[PDB]
């Protein structure tokens, strides 16, 4: 139905959103933030504004169900104070401003971080579904399934000569999925047909398909700490410590490129390297990055085979297999694939859209990374300050 909701579950979002939301609820309940939409491509999405606005209002109706509560209570991640608060949580549509200027979609979101944090993934998934169902009216679940099966055949062919049994794939594709139904179809097909699927970031699919919910933290956790910790140069160490404080023995993958990998390794001391299970790559050459990670573990006396590298920088299954060949004899590996799984249909172009943190406590925050052109920060002075504090060139 035209005006009917695209989203019907509060769990149709990525696990890292709830994992971070709980940390923010426990530690930073009164901190405010602002976040903004960007369309990375040369695309104009202004025409979709009214429909996006309508869906944003609809999201005000989403509410945790009792079955969902019981499911979350079964997992090792959640405390009951948070779960009781989550049961009362409702999106507040007023937090989201949708405007159009020169045909460009402008979306800004502002309010308490523990509330605002929940918008990013479902709002992106709603924008994605709105745009695709308008532009690509002929797409069937069958087309999506057949493309997936062709790729799984190519994967099997290219891996026949190696021990592929340590290959691990995560679905990370909620945000820019072609639609909710396409994601459901491809993830269910993977569970039934691909031994190496280890889980999905989507909490609703983790529950309903009986898969492990995966995902730890995201850049906003590190970025927000740039306006939380008194010392800017320590903001990433504080973010790593507060995460362990919240999750001492679960969710132990640290994202490495809010600043740069080199800066990260300067912060990643023996205690962090022992308590965390592993590291996630999101920018720069993955070969160089993985080698840096392995060498760091060796320098600290840690057996790299007892740690994990997570790769998820807009991967496809072929690139993931190539990375596996390079690293699998030396360290444990997980590969998160996003749009290449949930929006890979003949004659359909994926959208390159994001919603990223721009302020915390009314002050700028930024992600640098090891890839140029990934900075949304519109405060060049702050970016300069951040570079200085982290001793970057
Ligand atoms: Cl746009
Ligand atoms: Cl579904
Ligand atoms: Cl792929
Ligand atoms: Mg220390």
């Amino acid at each position: 139905q035209d005006a009917s909701p695209i989203l019907t579950s509060l769990l149709d979002t990525d696990a890292y959103k709830l994992h971070m939301q709980q940390a923010v609820f426990h530690h930073y309940r009164h901190i405010t933030v602002a976040a903004e939409f960007r369309c990375r491509s040369d695309e104009l999405l202004g025409v979709y504004a009214d429909e996006i606005r309508h869906q944003v209002t609809l999201m005000g109706q989403l509410a945790l169900t009792s079955d969902e509560f019981i499911y979350l209570s079964s997992l090792p991640f959640f405390q009951d104070d948070y779960l009781h608060w989550l049961r009362d949580f409702r999106f507040k549509p007023e937090q989201v401003s949708v405007a159009v200027h020169d045909g460009k979609l402008d979306i800004r979101i502002a309010g308490l971080w523990c509330e605002v944090i929940m918008w990013e993934v479902p709002l992106l998934a709603v924008i994605s579904e709105i745009v695709h169902r308008r532009r690509s009216t002929q797409v069937t679940t069958d087309q999506a399934v057949q493309q997936l099966r062709t790729k799984l055949e190519q994967f099997n062919a290219l891996s026949a000569d190696i021990d592929i049994t340590h290959f691990k794939l995560m679905d990370f594709g909620t945000r820019r999925r072609f639609s909710r139904e396409i994601q459901h179809t491809v993830v269910s097909t993977l569970k039934d047909e691909f031994p190496y699927l280890v889980g999905t970031s989507n909490y609703d699919l983790a529950r309903t398909l009986a898969l492990a919910p995966v995902g730890t933290q995201a850049h906003e956790w590190f970025q927000a700490h740039q306006q939380i910790s008194p010392t800017l140069a320590n903001s990433q160490r504080v973010a790593l410590q507060v995460w362990l404080d919240e999750y001492p023995n679960q969710l132990g993958i640290a994202l490495t490129d809010c600043i740069t990998m080199d800066a990260f390794l300067r912060d990643f001391d023996l205690a962090f390297a022992n308590r965390y299970q592993g590291l996630r790559h999101d920018s720069g050459d993955p070969i160089e990055w993985g080698e840096k990670a392995i060498a760091h573990y060796e320098k600290l006396g840690i057996d790299p085979m007892k740690k994990v590298l997570v790769f998820s920088d807009n991967l496809d299954l072929e690139k993931a297999l190539f990375l596996y060949r390079h690293f699998y004899q030396r360290i444990k590996l997980v590969f998160g694939i996003g749009t290449r799984l949930t929006c890979d249909i003949p004659d359909v172009k994926p959208l390159n859209i994001v919603i990223k943190l721009v302020e915390c406590n009314d002050k700028p925050v930024a992600k640098l990374s090891d890839s140029p052109g990934k900075t949304i920060c519109q405060d060049p002075a702050f970016v300069d300050q951040l570079r200085k504090a982290f001793a970057l060139p």
